[PDB]
């Protein structure tokens, strides 16, 4: 399938080897500062450890305008925060980040501050200027379906046209085909059924002919369908990244890194991948 | 896609609402006699509560004689551990039973005593005369793909090859076609290699228009690929589960029953199934 590996300045991601696992970084602030304080800096630099340790090739940074129950936050507030944890994680762990923003502002400093991969939520959507940002520093971007509305015509069709807009916003930036990485965004504007209704369809995708990252870890489209909470989701989750893989993904996004690890190279060694 | 339910006497199956996980009874005999004292009955009956609960829809019981690491035994042994088994189990656990048996004798005496459905490793092969006592009692009969060498000119057109000798068998006895359930056999006469050359093509196992179930929990397969003990190979299992699911069968025949459970209910959802 891919005739080029995924360059990440000092590391280098190879596509056809293996399903690629990116970690999610765990981020609990500390209600005393604004960033960059040891207790958070440190719990921050010891997950990624675990991770990298469990089988982890990316680990995935974020700061609190994306990440779930917070409030919208700054720019200059969301770079304090993310850019301590981006240095210490990235001298301390020895494998590429993903910085998780759709503000062209933070992707920046991200990147400047160690970050090799951009996580965009909004397809460069939100911030035309991030796609910028990723042609300057020609470091890879991940751009997501999302929408402001769950009007579909024809959900799949929709997703793809939109997943367009987004790759064209990108590519007349300058970036380069091979710096481009689409997600579905399952549990954006998407109903429970609309989610499992793009898990039935992912395959389609691929025609577009750039890699897949899937992020279905925990979503409560899998506590609806098992009536599960949270933390009750490891096997619901295990059964997307599955379905996903088998579907044509190249990532996948996951809380539960040694377990979706495991998951991921047993369904590697069936499909024939590497 | 079915047009009728599997009938287990007391209790039907239904296979288009979803797939069914089949629980392996774990037998513990006790040292000190040949079959039905109370702490080996006690424990199986616990057990099948437990899997039961958990969210089994058939219970798996089997004899010395073809459970891993035992010598062959004698017909008359191996009903004397077997049936007591059944006769607790069965009027304890409301749910179909099958009896884990290549030996006619032992499967009549197990249906007698209470099993539902009959599971035979040699798919009528080892004693024909098993096809007849499926006909009599007019229950349902896995027959699973079996062979005395692994000499394959092609792995899967030889295995759909010898299923349909085992359907001849079957057929021959008066079996009727909805009494036919068949296994690709994981694990019996393959290389590590070509288990995992039917995982990846089990979808063609469906020409042959019966409902199929899958058996891969914790085989070595999974600890070849992985790298792992017996007690370590959940995450293993649960992608064969899924992509057992996705390629079209109807069971599943775990040890794990909570977590498969899980999976399948998952998938199920994904794939469209109910
Ligand atoms: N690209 C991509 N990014 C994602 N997330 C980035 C935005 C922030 O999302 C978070 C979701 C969960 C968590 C957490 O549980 O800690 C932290 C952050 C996706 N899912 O949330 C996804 O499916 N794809
Ligand atoms: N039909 C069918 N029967 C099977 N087994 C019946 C024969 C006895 O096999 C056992 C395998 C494992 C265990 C156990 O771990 O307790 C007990 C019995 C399959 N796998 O072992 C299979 O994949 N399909």
């Amino acid at each position: 399938k891919w005739d080029y590996d995924l360059r990440c300045g000092e590391y280098t991601l190879n596509l056809n080897e293996k399903t690629l696992i990116m970690g999610i970084l765990n981020v609990t602030p500390d209600s005393f500062s604004d960033g960059g304080s040891y207790n958070e800096v440190d719990a921050a630099v010891r997950h990624a450890k675990e991770m990298r340790d469990e089988g982890a090739h990316i680990i995935d940074i974020g700061g609190e305008s994306t990440r779930p129950g917070f409030a919208k936050v700054s720019v200059e507030e969301e770079i304090k925060r993310v850019v301590p944890m981006i240095q210490a994680v990235s001298k301390e762990v020895k494998l590429p980040i993903s910085i998780d923003t759709y503000k062209a502002e933070v992707a920046k400093q991200a990147i400047e501050a160690g970050a090799h991969i951009i996580n965009d939520i909004w397809g460069a959507k939100a911030e035309p200027k991030i796609a910028e940002v990723a042609a300057h520093y020609d470091v890879p971007i991940i751009l997501m379906h999302n929408r402001d509305n769950m009007n579909y015509r024809n959900l799949m069709a929709d997703m793809i046209a939109d997943l367009y807009d987004s790759i064209k916003i990108a590519k007349d930036a300058g970036v380069r085909d091979e710096n481009i990485i689409l997600d579905p965004g399952i549990g954006f504007a998407k109903t429970p059924e609309q989610n499992l209704e793009a898990m039935r369809n992912l395959e389609q995708l691929n025609v577009l002919g750039y890699p897949v990252l899937l992020g279905t870890s925990r979503k409560s489209f899998i506590g609806h369908v098992l009536d599960l909470p949270v933390e009750e989701r490891l096997e619901g989750t295990g059964a997307t990244v599955c379905l996903g893989i088998e579907k044509g993904c190249e990532f996948v996004r996951v809380h539960d890194v040694k377990e979706m690890s495991r998951m991921a190279k047993m369904m590697d060694a069936m499909i024939g991948k590497g």
